[PDB]
């Protein structure tokens, strides 16, 4: 686990739809510069996850690592076609970035 190689992980994992250093806009992922706390369904000109607006789930470490186990599974609505994950390992390294600055 490390502060400098998650950052690699998310910036080359969900870097193109999450852009969470870019300007706080948002075109296809929700801008996640601050998923951490905040429920889904929050930006104005974004139809965020309804689905998972709906569920009434809390963005948070491990409520992420189940709906990111599988959104087409977890959320019936994400529009997101992520792959499916296959290192839990990189994962923990991916909370941590997000954690710097999401959550520090
Ligand atoms: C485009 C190719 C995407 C990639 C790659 C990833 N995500 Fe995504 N995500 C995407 C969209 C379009 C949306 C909005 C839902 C919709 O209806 O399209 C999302 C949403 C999420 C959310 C929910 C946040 C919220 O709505 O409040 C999470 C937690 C999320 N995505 C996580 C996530 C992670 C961890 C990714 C890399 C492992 C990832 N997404 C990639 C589009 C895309």
């Amino acid at each position: 686990g490390d502060v400098e190689k998650g950052k690699k992980i998310f910036i080359m994992k969900c870097s193109q739809c999450h852009t969470v250093e870019k300007g706080g806009k948002h075109k296809t992922g929700p801008n996640l510069h601050g998923l951490f706390g905040r429920k889904t369904g929050q930006a104005p000109g974004y139809s965020y996850t309804a689905a998972n607006k709906n569920k009434g789930i809390i963005w948070g470490e491990d409520t992420l690592m189940e709906y990111l186990e599988n959104p087409k599974k977890y959320i019936p609505g994400t529009k997101m076609i992520f792959v499916g994950i296959k290192k839990k390992e990189e994962r923990a390294d991916l909370i941590a970035y997000l954690k710097k600055a999401t959550n520090e």
